[PDB]
């Protein structure tokens, strides 16, 4: 019957372990691995970190230098652009079980919401002192002319804890026996560089020159963020068990099958408590100002919309999380505080009434979230 | 005193259970398209459920400049006009806030801490920006052109998200709400040179001949629902729905150069923030008309007696930037004025040089007690 | 045992001055000058309350008498019209005692953002830099006048809700020192090819400069009206007897591709750290250094970071880069604290190193009065 | 299970006194005339007295055709398309039937027995018929003319006349109920040669010239006043009076040649009526782009998998004749559909033939509990 008062305990047990755990460990961020390399010869990597105390995440720079070798056209940057160095990353824990599994530019996009506004971004202001964009920490030239070279810098945050202050997510790896992994595929000369006409999705530059640009040369350097000297206790080590068997993970998939004014749901799957949804309506290599939408909305079984909104109306609330607009096409939604969770109420979905709908035209969805290691 | 104390307890309990239980929803109730040279004021019925916290107003507009040869140019206020007023009334048609939507919109950006829905600029190469429009208005209208606006507004009946004072159950099926909106037209939207421009969204040698071809507005209402019961029906915050947040703002006049120009707090009202605008006879100047602002109470002590521009300095921590030129923000959220704790208070400005038909528009927002 | 009483009990009686005192800024005092004849002032702040801390405005108005030849700001600009501050509590201890550029760069990673400044958006409402709180002219050319505002927060309090290192004056009776030295004809402005660093102006014309007058207002900022219980007034003994203060220090000896370390001292809690890499009047966006640190003796690095991510970490806290050559660390929420002298070191690994180098730190940190 | 089978007795007992001792009501509640291209959703209060059983909605149209030379013509919905969608909430803000005019016109007809409202052509020689037009509109509106219409729907709240189940207690002077009616407009009524026909009225090459001169509504709601009181107040069906009867239609997309495309009735409601619109990219084919259709439940049987013409012809037997090209439906009045008595089950349609932006719109009649 009741003896519910367990998970009631086992929660208070858990805060009170992380807290401990915050208050009395050090957080360290140290270099795991750095490599430069030509794409053309390689762009997969298996990175194995350390194996210290517990892991709260990586940030992971990546440098590249692109020459547009056409003789006469240039290439301008996609509305991605260097959040397409990276293609996919996926990691696994010391058990072996998969957390984030997802695109580059799906990642940086959870970075900047999570940044509360375009991460690591240097603001413009009226001040006279010379801050601005000193050190060019995200930083990809808006287009690269026919014989020049580019230089661009970007990084991700590729999460295990939910956050500095919340463990939820964060992984133990303090068993020599097996590794964690972190897997980076790395853009290359087939992914980065968009012909006139072609889907700039997941392409760094896109113009008339594109089928003669090549990188010279990819380089990334790993860091580990991570808290070591954990307290111990009476009974060993004091760990919050429920933030440790949680996974905080980011996924992303594809859905095809829209039709003008029709709705075209994506149901949300159940066991996983849902914080963030974004859409992007890749309309056949088009991406479009909300001009291609009626609306977006968050529905239940019950034919109850809790936000469905004209696409304007949509943007104004994420302008409110990141202080901006994300770019053409994508879409944000943030459930942070009431995460979507199919046992609360019935199933629920994301949805996308088009206007208009070209060939080829689908729905890229990502997802950040919350599930029982088991 | 004690009743009180436990009054306080029971209502943010309450407060409490209402926000974790409860979900939140928000809906479109009305959308139309009209041309104001036929029809500017409008009655909006928003529908009647759970505990209502406010409503966001979609407000966009094409206006055509058909001068021969003159432009026009935004307004210090420009799209900000496009809503000339707001007014409120509950089920009980109790009015709640009744004011400009200069003001409306000012608060609107003193709550965000920023711009009100505004796009922030930043180096990043990935392409974030002014993608959506959210809040936008062409500079200058050209003779022979037309421009396209979009406004958002957000109407309050709760104070924030989390802070449900000012909220207003609406759960009786016969007893309608109110939310009137009256447009700008023709006549206040285009000012001519030299004219004052307070209420005006363009100005220029082309104003006689600017019309609008059209405004459409959606009103989008945000709620609680399936609010939650207990032992004694509905678990509701009694303080928090027993109270009225409101903006209203007023006009007065009779300033002198040198001379202390006071406004007194003349309610009992609790002030979170006020805002003065120096309408120096169609003149708005970026602080040089004046040569300080101050609250003070009836001890004639000053409690922040500043020149402008260190006056201003105070508004970019809380806004992260100046409001128009003649905009002065002042914030009293953590500790209201209210008239009964200390003396009358009063809000004070000092002008260095006033002009023929000026005047201070005084914004406020406050709590009172339905009763 | 104990402690765990004294520090809820001054947390009670912080929030309990904070919910019944009021908040008051007042002007104290203001002044013209001309820096030919004057630089250096000590201001006497009014004994009232307890003292949270000083906003100090400074206006000048600079003209460029040369001939034929410009100057342009400096990257620190108008934050060298206040070359130093120093401040004097009733009982003759010293808080804060540093420069005019480091005071400037913790208000602003205090705030954010750049101190006072306005954030440029897409909004078509006139907000914007209305009211030039903080300003100066990127150049003054030959024959013109150029007009300076700047902005300082000398604090005591760490900030309006922490009243750690407040200072009670509403009874000390002796009198409190805000000790102000601003810049002069001979530190504001830089010949081409000078050390830039302490100028506000540099360029061709700079001999030929001067200033044609500066002028300062200081308002102090305090509770009112404290509040009064059995054993009189109610007042967090621990944040009143706790000295929260900002402080810089030079250090040299820095050759290629060695660890400089510079030692932090035991006692203090260093809630930042701030590291301008002055190469031989050359400052460098990163390009002139391998990495950075902060290490412990015998336990390693707790973040040696390349130039690029180092910045990155300062992004997230005052959303964009300090000027070129200068790093800052945040270590608010777990200050660096070490019982022995140094047990704890800054580190900065240089790539090039340039005649005269050096690196001018800045502290922020807590200590006890006792 | 004995207090439920006691529970439903003492429902029905109650159900047949009302029934008995009341008198039913039918008044008009709110008339409108309005052009839809200044406003066409219209928020409408209901009375709160005794128990609602439903709503009576006339709805005339004056519409013309400007076009230089061509005309227009109905389309298979025609009037049943001048209102586009209806929802109601009760007094406490519960959500009942939510739905366009074409299924809740459908759903009318299927409850008569025969095309609703209409008149039954015989070689009677007393001149019987069409006299008064209850629900007509011209089969054509030709280049420079105006065609008048007139449609009616019954937005059901109560099962039927004597099955109170659905039904509405309003007798809580402040708890207001909702009917919002969203009407057409010159966007949705008028199609050009091959757009899709699905919601609009009139579809031809003159139709980007046609206008609605203008629209007139005019709600009757029917009731049961003077309830029977008893030894514990009044005397009512409480099962009948906490139980929902529902509209509410949803569109479904994936449709490929000879594979069958199955919809899950997802909900744990007691489905009463189900039709399926093969909306085959705009087109509408009597049957010919489909091989069969059927109602399956998990277990793989399917209970009435039928070629076209036989499933019309089980629908012949309820309403006297087809409902128009591309519109199935299946009557389960006696035995609901409930998932919780058997497997899930499904409705299925294999089709022949699958245009581009093919589509199933499904459109539900259900019984569900309020909690």
């Amino acid at each position: 019957q009741q003896a519910a008062l367990r998970n009631q305990q086992a929660m208070a047990a858990n805060l009170q372990a992380r807290q401990i755990v915050l208050q009395q460990s050090y957080p360290v961020i140290q270099q795991v691995e750095t490599q430069t390399f030509d794409p053309a010869n390689r762009s997969v990597f298996d990175v194995t970190p350390a194996n210290v105390g517990i892991v709260k995440g990586f940030l992971v720079k990546v440098t590249a230098a692109i020459t547009n070798n056409h003789a006469t056209e240039a290439v301008a940057l996609t509305d991605f652009g260097p959040a397409n160095l990276v293609q996919r990353v996926i990691y696994y824990d010391p058990d072996n079980q998969r957390h984030t599994e997802t695109s580059g530019w799906h990642l940086h996009f959870v970075n900047t919401a999570k940044q509360g506004a375009p991460f690591l971004s240097s603001m413009v202001t009226d001040s006279p002192i010379k801050y601005g964009d000193v050190m060019n920490v995200i930083d990809a030239p808006a287009t690269i002319a026919a014989g020049a070279t580019g230089e661009l810098t970007m990084y991700y945050w590729v999460p295990l804890a939910y956050s500095e202050t919340d463990l939820t997510g964060a992984v133990l790896a303090n068993v020599p026996q097996s590794k964690q992994r972190l897997k980076l595929e790395f853009a290359n000369n087939n992914t980065a560089f968009a012909a006139v006409g072609a889907n700039p999705l997941e392409a760094i530059y896109q113009g008339a020159g594109a089928a003669d640009c090549e990188f010279e040369e990819i380089s990334y350097t790993v860091y580990q963020s991570y808290l070591d000297q954990l307290p111990v206790g009476q009974n060993g080590y004091i760990l919050p068990l429920i933030d440790l068997s949680t996974l905080y993970n980011l996924e992303n998939s594809a859905q095809a099958g829209l039709t003008p004014n029709v709705d075209f749901v994506v149901q949300y799957a159940n066991l996983y408590r849902y914080l963030s949804t974004i859409a992007v309506f890749d309309n056949g290599g088009s991406f479009n100002a909300g001009t291609d939408i009626n609306y977006l909305s968050q529905r239940t079984a019950n034919f109850s919309d809790t936000r469905k909104l004209d696409p304007k109306t949509w943007a104004a609330q994420t302008r409110r999380r990141i202080a901006t607009d994300f770019p053409k096409g994508v879409y944000y939604c943030d459930n942070r505080d009431k995460p979507i969770y199919t046992l609360q109420y019935g199933n629920v979905g994301f949805v996308v009434n088009p206007k208009t709908v070209n060939q080829n035209a689908r729905l890229l969805m990502g997802y950040e979230y919350f599930t029982s290691r088991t």
